[PDB]
DNA sequence: CGCGTACGTGCGTTTAAGCGGTGCTAGAGCTGTCTACGACCAATTGAGCGGCCTCGGCACCGGGATTCTCCAGGGCGGCCGCGTATAGGGTCGAT
């Protein structure tokens, strides 16, 4: 169920890549393991009818 | 200390208080007679007071009912505040 689509220069996940935080996730290991790119999401969501 | 008003003060208008002069008689005050009522004395009698006793109306109280007295706590709104997020600015890397 952790399913990436790769192709030439896009990526894009299908599955799961939403941290939900780091305070206590043992990804925040994970991350220091293995070569994750982490990226803040903000949460502003305009909304249109 | 501050606000609001009611009473002091002045003036023009208006009423009756005061003066006093005069006349009338009602009622106070004086007087003269006659007596009904009160003081005063004596003898008799019971109404009123000290004493003595018994007894219950109320002082005393422990329990129970009540009638206030005070407050205390919970809810609800406001105000401040810690944490998280989000935008803005600054810095570093790449073209």
């Amino acid at each position: 169920r952790v399913a990436t689509f790769r192709k030439g220069n896009y990526v894009a996940d299908l599955g799961a890549m939403v941290v939900t935080g780091l305070g206590g996730n043992p990804m925040a290991v994970v991350s220091k393991q293995v070569n994750m790119e982490l990226a803040k999401i903000k949460q502003k969501c305009p909304l249109y009818e």
